[PDB]
């Protein structure tokens, strides 16, 4: 019997079967109902005659009603599966409340009549995926990101960051930086255009100053893309100054600290006694970790803040857009996990706050 | 904190278990005097006043003596351990006499003294890098490369197949074409610098036909190599045709067939219901796996040979090259390992025997 993994991202459901190395389905987390209802891609391309919500934001589940239809399209039509057969393993978000994780647990039983769940936290996850149960995550996303320290498989509440800019954000703000440059990026299309250009072009700079002086001087650091309308257009500096934003917010009026820091500061809550460990296993999950490098930039600055003696390590895993799911799937397929999942009978007895 | 120290032909991996990678990585050779003993690059360094042996061909263990002097250095100047404080896993190649094991475990424990260790088979270690206990594993190294089917844990001596060509002989072959085209290599130093660009600029060509066409019609291929006389070459067909050799080992004037179908000859070996999970879990590894494009090449190779619905997959790690020491690194890492390992006191009431039943 297979075990079913459904990892609820804002931008992008990842879902999949336990034991697979990928999730099958990776679909826009996107409810569109007449101006009775579509999902994901087929929702987006009759936007034109669809009301379209978004009922994750933040990676909190806000609308149960169109988080159900997302739930059942996975189920029906992406995955092709009975929910009654299947154990199935879903995802949280950090800080997710706990009334929240009830209600998920609630509609997985009593509306999908699954024989089994289990919920995890996304950063949780993506640790185990890394081969490790203690370390220190940096998830960063669509609209937040994390980071959430583990140890001995738990994540520690206490100690979680929350920063409320991730990709998204990045986006946002190259749609501006080229708006700027003479062309139009507004519309919903041509926002996915500059996605794409930021995903496929952008990069963090190792010396953000240095770069800049080296983008002032010379071409070398130019790259081209052609638009769908024939138009080419190079940029320069814009490919490191848009993911500059995660270490330093107030490149769009943000007063947060930046990624390094919030990283640093999740370790020192930790308890002293388990810092080494933290700073030596600073793992990077999520699509907006996927910029080329990110990892040695981080280690320079956490290098700098921590330490002069201390060992640092950022690892940042080549599949790091889908470990969350991953990790859900290596857990959900282990001997010694089966034990844990919450089963229907035990539902029965206790109700949803058996999920705690 | 255990050890691990994976016996290649040509590299030594030594470090520590938990570590993602090895410590210390250094030449299998041991110099004497010509006319008192050294292991590794300063072996490498003092060559002219020293007689350099490889005490390991085709992953087995030649010169016994070598080899203490390579765990000497590997313990003493490379880790800096005392060798009585750590339990030490080993590899072996695949199909190692028993005996070679036995010697193996005997010198662990009376010459080094170790409190415990293991003897594990270097592919085996590469599908557990990968996560796997089922697969085919394709190890190509410095000495040899290997095809070794496993099934739940267990290598299948019956179907496993020996490419007598690795590393070495992609390095020697450079040489002699590289000097053809108008260039000069053919000294000991001199092939230090041609397997620098073995490392660097070859590659595994997708369509061997249509890129030797490309080449002699467009020069597209060419790169730049700075020697370290201060100059400036410039090789072209020969960045593919050097791995191509893998593929069709009569490049060198060598009879057996090229890795891909020694990979599909080795899943044939095997019991037909467990061919799906080979053919779906094929892992490469060593130095020699590190060519780019070679894992496309594999696939397609294979897919041809193998029947036509048949789902195929080749994983090959970006860490490849060191796939078998991170196989025992994790392996020694676990708890439901420490079990598994011989002490010093099963060792002194069996014998070397020992060896043979509990790895
Ligand atoms: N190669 C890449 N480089 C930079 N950004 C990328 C890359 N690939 C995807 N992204 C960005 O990742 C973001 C989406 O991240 P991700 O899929 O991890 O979020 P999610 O899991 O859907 O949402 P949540 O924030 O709820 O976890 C988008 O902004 C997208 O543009
Ligand atoms: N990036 C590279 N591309 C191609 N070949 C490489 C690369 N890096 C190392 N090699 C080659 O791989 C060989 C060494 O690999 P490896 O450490 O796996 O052999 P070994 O384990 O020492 O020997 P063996 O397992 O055959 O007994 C050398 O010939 C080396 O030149
Ligand atoms: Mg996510
Ligand atoms: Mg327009
Ligand atoms: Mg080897």
């Amino acid at each position: 019997t297979t075990a079913l993994v459904c990892d609820n991202g804002s931008g992008l459901v990842k879902a999949g079967f336990a034991g697979d190395d990928a999730p099958r389905a990776v679909f826009p987390s996107i409810v569109g109902r007449p101006r009775d209802s579509y999902v994901g891609d087929e929702a987006q391309s009759k936007r034109g005659i669809l009301t379209l919500k978004y009922p994750i934001e933040h990676g909190i589940i806000t609308n149960w009603d169109d988080m159900e239809k997302i739930w059942h399209h996975t189920f029906y039509n992406e995955l092709r599966v009975a929910p009654e057969e299947h154990p199935t393993l879903l995802t949280e978000a950090p800080l997710n409340p706990k009334a929240n994780r009830e209600k998920m647990t609630q509609i997985m039983f009593e509306t999908f009549n699954v024989p089994a769940m289990y919920v995890a936290i996304q950063a949780v996850l993506s640790l185990y995926a890394s081969g490790r149960t203690t370390g220190i995550v940096l998830d960063s996303g669509d609209g937040v990101t994390h980071n959430v320290p583990i140890y001995e498989g738990y994540a520690l509440p206490h100690a979680i960051m929350r920063l409320d800019l991730a990709g998204r954000d990045l986006t946002d703000y190259l749609m501006k930086i080229l708006t700027e440059r003479g062309y139009s990026f507004v519309t919903t299309a041509e926002r996915e255009i500059v996605r794409d250009i930021k995903e496929k072009l952008c990069y963090v700079a190792l010396d953000f100053e240095n770069e800049m002086a080296t983008a002032a001087s010379s071409s070398s650091l130019e790259k081209s893309y052609e638009l769908p309308d024939g138009q080419v257009i190079t940029i320069g500096n814009e490919r490191f100054r848009c993911p500059e934003t995660l270490f330093q917010p107030s490149f769009i009026g943000m007063e947060s600290a930046g990624i390094h820091e919030t990283t640093y500061n999740s370790i020192m809550k930790c308890d002293i006694d388990i810092r080494k460990d933290l700073y030596a296993n600073n793992v990077m999950s999520g699509g907006t970790t996927m910029y080329p490098g990110i990892a040695d930039r981080m280690q320079k600055e956490i290098t700098a803040l921590a330490p002069s003696t201390m060992k640092i390590k950022i690892i940042a895993p080549p599949e790091r857009k889908y470990s969350v799911w991953i990790g859900g799937s290596i857990l959900a397929s282990l001997s010694t996990f089966q034990q844990m999942w919450i089963t229907k009978q035990e539902y029965d007895e206790a109700g949803p706050s058996i999920v705690h």
